[PDB]
């Protein structure tokens, strides 16, 4: 597949691009940033894998970065500092996302667009209204990558139950910010029973995991190496479903109908043209229910800010 | 295998730790550095793979990081700036390597020791002499990692001849600095015949590649992502050979008797206790035989610089 990374010199951008260069599913990797991209490209081109690597710098090199891309991954944005909410990043990142997605609507409207830029709960309504603004919007091909939450949920349930994390799969629905992260532990594979004490502790741990890494990192950035893994996992899932593999399911914050919310993350069946089928919420426990009901106000609020922004910029 | 990364918060260190975390061959990854290792370990522990991750900060915790390791990888060191040569990093990287390998000689003397720290040609002699001071030198378990020259030689020969890099394997011998990097294109699999001028410029490409990436990074460091890749590839070959995989062959700057030069990189059959058979140089062309001739003085100087450093401090 032909994959572009927009924001390739950043903290997420550089290990993500290595993971992509290493994959045999990638035939061409195009890297964009406003600084340092030639050095990152030169470094990566020395890896003995097939993917051709090309770096681009500055706005006038953006179109050539995007032409013919099947998949575009956007991790561009400033990372949080200890004490900030992800919502505190909106004013600075909304502008980056609006600018780079406009160019995607112009040069690769048919590509799968994967947004990592914080805050996802507002930057995917931004992306969708930019694409609508250029009359090229397709709800089935715009993804808010929430895979880090699923990868966290699986490593944490594995740790606790003594299971191999390769064997654990728990769906996380909602959005990606605090209370909007809803891990459906009732739906986990395998089973796992936990007393509700252990269960509310585990849930909060999954909701606050990014904040603990920002704290742990103490001003040196947020989760980069696990976000690169998670982001690469989402792209690999999308590319081999594009290659015809059946039954590839991944959760993502997407244009939705499943709730009163216009955007919502649920399990999605992926196909040759993006989402083949929205698998919805499924059979949830009463605990899981109430979490969704308390989350929707935060989500409504994060979505309208994103929409509002494009309706005045 | 239980792997320690000393210098884990650095440029090579964090993507190398990512690639080791992502391996099924790794069951425990302990990370060491003087700064930032807690946040790196928190980030990496969220990935859904098996290896358990623990970060260690400061000299007081170095023995804890090392106990029970099978493999120790030492990326620690300052990178070159444009204009600087690899020996300009000798005084700063020699003291780091001496400190860390004295801790390794005491706390995990039986582990495989993989040295990436620049300049390898002098840095492996230091480690040898530190291990000998502590009465625990085993020449078949100490490796100066030159795998990036083989990854680069493979990838350059593959694009030049339109081949698939995955199938190309060219031997690179000597050491890792300028004219000491001797690629043996006669021994490449497959055949890849070149005009001699094509051949000079190809050898030049491989010899000065490290400087090209330093120049291309314009101050932001040297090769980090492809060195992470190469460092990871060597560690995985060493673990498979340790686990019992037959016929694992890798080139490495090792204590040798192939030439009248004390340390030399040549192909190595690896086995359960480290190098099982030193494969030597093989059949060379005139051109390669002359490169060895004119590399031997530079190599002998680097080695004695390394040796005299520990016979003092």
């Amino acid at each position: 597949a032909k994959v572009a990374v927009l924001g390739a010199s950043g903290g997420i951008g550089q290990p993500l691009s290595l993971l992509l260069k290493n994959s045999p599913l990638v035939s061409r990797l195009t890297l964009y940033d406003i600084a340092h991209t030639p050095g990152v490209a030169a470094d990566l081109s020395h890896i003995e894998t097939r993917a051709t690597v090309k770096g681009y710098l500055g706005p006038e090199q953006l179109p050539d970065c995007l032409k013919g891309c099947d998949v575009v991954v956007i991790p561009a944005g400033v990372p949080r500092k200890p004490g900030m909410t992800r919502d505190d990043l909106f004013n600075t990142n909304a502008t980056i996302v609006a600018t780079l997605t406009a160019a995607c609507a112009q040069h690769c409207p048919d590509a799968m667009i994967c947004i990592i830029s914080n805050p996802v709960n507002s930057t995917i309504p931004i992306t969708a209204e930019v694409f609508k603004k250029h009359g090229v919007y397709n709800p089935n091909k715009i993804f808010g990558v929430t895979t880090l939450d699923i990868v966290r949920a699986n490593a944490f349930v594995a740790e606790l139950k003594g299971l191999d994390p390769a064997r654990v799969s728990v769906p996380v629905i909602g959005g990606h910010a605090g209370k909007t992260i809803i891990p459906l532990i009732s739906q986990c594979t395998p089973k796992v029973d936990f007393p509700q004490d252990q269960l509310s502790t585990l849930t909060g741990r999954i909701q606050e995991a990014g904040t603990e890494v920002v704290k742990a990192k103490a001003g040196a950035g947020s989760a980069t190496l696990s976000m690169a893994y998670a982001g690469a996992r989402f792209v690999f899932s999308l590319v081999d479903a594009m290659n015809g593999k059946e039954g590839v399911v991944e959760c993502s914050f997407v244009k939705s109908q499943e709730t009163d919310c216009p955007y919502f993350s649920t399990p999605l069946l992926l196909g040759k043209k993006g989402i083949e089928k929205n698998l919805g919420i499924g059979k949830i426990s009463p605990f899981e229910e109430k979490m969704i009901a308390e989350a929707i106000p935060e989500l409504k609020a994060s979505i309208k800010k994103g929409e509002e922004f494009v309706k005045n910029m």
